[PDB]
């Protein structure tokens, strides 16, 4: 009885938990798009139905 | 556990990026016209339809 008290008294509510944080860090997609010095920007090509008034 | 958090914490957000600025710096094409003294300009060679009055 006295070990089961000690044993209840130390473990006290410790939850179990299965898994940790997942080690696949990456979240986002691999940017395969290609960079050209035809683009206007880093981030775009063209500006293809853009009108000026 | 530990470890993992780490590197999560390093890594952050850090998107891949596939490709850089292309080596191919000429977009335009090689100006193969040829240039003669009997140019009304370097950029033209007569003035054919041009009626004057």
């Amino acid at each position: 009885e006295a070990h089961i008290q000690m044993k209840a008294a130390a473990l006290k509510s410790a939850q179990s938990r299965l898994f940790g944080l997942d080690g696949g860090i990456s979240t986002q997609e691999e940017n395969t798009e290609r960079h050209t010095t035809e683009d206007v920007s880093p981030s775009m090509h063209t500006l293809l139905g853009v009108k000026n008034m």
